[PDB]
């Protein structure tokens, strides 16, 4: 039915077994086979924005490698030319349903590293992450990145990570920012985020792990103005006994109950378990 906070999933869909995750290795990175794999990745995120209108998922995040190795240098062919209509189609549908789409580059793109040639790379993904979310017009989009590495020193890693982004305005349109376990707790980010003019998205489990001086609710209550559409948050569980953070199959319904108790009012919320689609 119709709720104030709407629920998505990550990657996959495990009932289907759809993915937008294919990828190959880079000796087998010809036009041919990349084409193959996109073909596939693409086919199932239609799938999945099908299946989610059927059972009342709203928030779906498309793997990175979607177009695989498409920001490498060595990608064969100009994805954009050859995939912009097909992306145009896929985006209406997606609004049409009233799906917000967003993508979640991963650990290794760090802005903030001091090693010009990581920075790059990582730029590059995120231009072409965001690219992604251009085609397919996906309005409210949202491209999440935690803050990375402290590089030895938190407030030289901070400020690079802001100066390296500042200019990168295709990316700032869907950029958010998402606190962690161990390093940048949500009064971190947030002061991260005011500096570039972005959300941030509010992760419960890394908040429980790494919760500063706040309570959830004032977390988030922080956290909802820096969203001009609805906010973003990350449901997850600990996967018992395993490293912090790591996430559960499903979400406990302890955890669950507590962010709706916690959430000042309306907002999508990504749950990120191992169960995808039956991870709530
Ligand atoms: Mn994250
Ligand atoms: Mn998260
Ligand atoms: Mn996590």
């Amino acid at each position: 039915g119709r709720h104030m906070i709407r629920l998505g999933y990550p990657c996959e869909n495990l009932t289907l077994g759809a993915t937008t995750n294919r990828t190959l290795r880079l000796a087998h990175l010809t036009e041919e086979r990349v084409r193959e794999k996109a073909a596939e990745n693409l086919r199932d995120l239609e799938r999945i924005l099908r299946f989610n209108a059927d059972h009342g998922f709203a928030l779906f995040r498309i793997g990175q490698h979607l177009i695989p190795f498409a920001s490498h240098p060595l990608f064969p062919y100009d994805w954009e030319g050859a995939y912009e209509e097909e992306l145009a189609r896929l985006g209406a549908l997606a609004r049409a349903f009233g799906q917000r789409l967003s993508m979640h580059p991963g650990q290794y793109v760090n802005p903030g590293s001091p090693d010009p040639e990581v920075v790059e790379r990582s730029l590059a993904e995120l231009r072409y992450s965001a690219r992604l979310l251009s085609l397919l017009g996906a309005e409210d989009g949202v491209l999440v990145l935690h803050l990375g590495g402290a590089y030895g020193e938190k407030g030289k890693a901070l400020r690079r990570f802001v100066e390296n982004l500042r200019g990168e305005e295709e990316v700032l349109r869907y950029l958010a920012l998402e606190n962690d376990e161990r390093l940048w707790n949500v009064e971190e980010v947030l002061k991260a985020a005011e500096a570039l003019g972005v959300p941030v998205v509010v992760d419960t489990l890394h908040h429980a792990l790494n919760p500063g001086r706040l309570p959830l609710e004032e977390a988030l209550r922080l956290a909802f103005p820096t969203w001009r559409g609805r906010p973003k948050v990350h449901l997850a569980s600990q996967d018992p006994k395993k490293r912090p953070g790591a996430h559960a199959f499903r979400v406990t319904r302890e955890d669950w109950e507590r962010l709706l108790s916690a959430l000042p009012g309306p907002a999508d919320v990504m749950v990120e378990a191992k169960g995808k689609e039956q991870g709530l």
